[PDB]
């Protein structure tokens, strides 16, 4: 019903309230439609962003690690998604 950015806009407003549970699902909801292609000026690593941080405070640890190597994937200059990546494989992958 809302475009991806009203979308994105609503995940946004969710995790500056420090509700990261909303946050998630807003930010889930707009990869699923950037994925069928619906045009957006937000691109997936913002989204990819804003959602591991929300589902890694939810304590949903492999889950957060997945988005985290992903984000970096579509951002590799991103260096504090790089310090969360090393920080999670040290943590979870041994």
């Amino acid at each position: 019903m809302l475009s991806v950015d009203d979308c994105f806009g609503m995940g946004r407003s969710a995790y500056n309230e420090g509700d990261y549970y909303h946050t998630v699902l807003w930010m889930e909801q707009v990869l699923k439609q950037l994925d069928a292609g619906e045009e957006a000026t937000t691109t997936k690593s913002q989204v990819l962003d804003y959602l591991s941080y929300a589902v890694f405070q939810l304590g949903d640890l492999h889950r957060a690690l997945e988005l985290t190597r992903r984000l970096l994937s579509l951002d590799p200059s991103h260096e504090r998604a790089g310090g969360n990546l090393r920080y999670f494989e040290q943590l979870l992958e041994e």
